[PDB]
């Protein structure tokens, strides 16, 4: 299954994709993380009560896509998550298209496909937001 | 190994913060989805809408009183890889409840976890205290 969220941003690519790649920013709208714009790169994103995420940046170009892993290690089928996020901006007058799309979720990850698709929209929410 | 310590004065009773605390649907509304049951040796976790998930095993149950029970995630890197317990201590007050919350199993190497409950259980006890007032008459 794949989950997808497209929204209108009212700003420019470039401070979109900052807030997308500068850690400080990421972590502001997601969470903490040790995110670098370079391909082959593995980092973590994770939260202050413990929980991580295993993730490697996939594809960079800059201002257009961004895409890296978002996995999780686990014995349990169900919470061993292999999914891929990316991220495609297409400027328009306004501003900029943004659409994330998360792949990977398997039918018995309920529980990931759908905290999925209600997360992201808070976490858009939270990233314009930051952005305004 | 350091243990992170959380207290708060909760105008509510005992019997009413007990239950927040060990109940699915009320765990889920200050922390996050749960499978938990107020049984010994039960196994169960908690996890988060992103992904994140917790491996938890209730270690000891003491009705209004004491409620306790692991609280890990097994990773590959050692900074990551949490190995802890997680105890609520519940003493009665004239105006409600005392709360303490112990989280004991933080190595010397686990800086960011160590920080990260610190200021993350204040924050989950923030959303306890709101589900109370708003379930409150």
């Amino acid at each position: 299954r794949t989950v997808v969220v497209e929204r209108q941003i009212s700003h420019p690519p470039e401070k979109l994709w900052r807030a997308l790649t500068q850690p400080h920013l990421i972590e502001e709208w997601l969470m903490k993380n040790d995110f670098k714009p370079a391909v082959g790169h593995r980092f973590n994103i994770s939260a202050d009560w413990g929980g991580v995420l295993d993730c490697e940046v996939l594809a960079v170009e800059p201002n257009k896509t961004l895409s890296y892993t978002w996995n999780l290690a686990h014995q349990d089928p169900a919470f061993d998550l292999r999914s891929v996020v990316t991220f495609t901006l297409t400027p328009t007058p306004t501003g900029t298209h943004l659409r994330m799309e998360q792949s990977g979720f398997r039918p018995d990850q309920r529980r990931a496909y759908g905290g999925a698709k209600m997360g992201w929209p808070q976490f858009f929410e939270k990233l314009e937001q930051l952005l305004d």
